[PDB]
């Protein structure tokens, strides 16, 4: 199908081609890579992985909705 699937999400694993799962959302951090905070390769060694633990015990609570927009919102993940 190619679909938000644990298979197809483990296929964006490169700083080219970011995707990253937190609390079963998937996001294409691809572009977003330069402008996080917390440099590139923090959010790369998570490509194609669930970040949610590392990224709850980093972040507030306010800054999934206060530095992204819709179009790297991709969805939930289907299982
Ligand atoms: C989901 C998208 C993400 C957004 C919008 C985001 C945003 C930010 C922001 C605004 C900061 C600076 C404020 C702070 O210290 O919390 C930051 C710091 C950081 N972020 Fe991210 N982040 C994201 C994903 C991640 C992921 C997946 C990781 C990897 C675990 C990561 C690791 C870090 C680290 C290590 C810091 C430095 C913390 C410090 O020096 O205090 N973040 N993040």
């Amino acid at each position: 199908p190619r679909d938000l699937s644990l298979t197809e999400i483990a296929k964006h694993n490169t700083e080219e081609d970011c995707w990253v799962i937190i609390k079963d959302i998937v996001y294409d951090l691809t572009k977003f890579l330069p402008d996080h905070p917390g440099g590139k390769k923090a959010i790369i060694l998570f490509a194609g992985k669930d970040a949610t633990e590392e990224f709850d015990m980093l972040h507030p609570p306010n800054v999934l909705k206060k530095y992204l927009t819709p179009e790297v919102v991709l969805g939930p993940v289907k299982k």
